């Protein structure tokens, strides 16, 4: 493919795995997995930016992209988020629950 004259040809100085967006999204998913209760937009940003070591580029665009990638991320309130959906693996159980048992 073609490439402009107004852009660099030594692209491997920045074109690498583990990008800003990947590390920032990983910090958001770790934050949303860690809390069992809901979290505010400000609280979620503060813990994301501390965990990733990176700034959020735009909260509206980023939180929409996070929800689009991970539909288990929900919005219980205006500027308040939670994780609810089958992203986690199913738990183990004993055969006594599958067998007939008392109340």
């Amino acid at each position: 493919a073609g490439i402009p004259d107004g852009t660099t040809r030594r692209r491997r100085g920045t074109a690498r795995p583990g990008s800003k967006a990947a590390k920032l999204r990983e910090a958001a998913i770790k934050t949303l997995k860690r809390h069992n209760a809901a979290i505010k937009s400000s609280e979620l940003q503060k813990e994301i930016e501390k965990e990733s070591g990176l700034e959020i580029p735009n909260m509206t665009t980023f939180m929409q992209s996070l929800i689009k990638m991970y539909p288990e991320v929900k919005k219980p309130y205006r500027g308040q988020y939670i994780l609810e959906g089958e992203i986690e693996s199913a738990e183990s159980a004993n055969e006594l629950e599958h067998h007939h048992h008392h109340h």
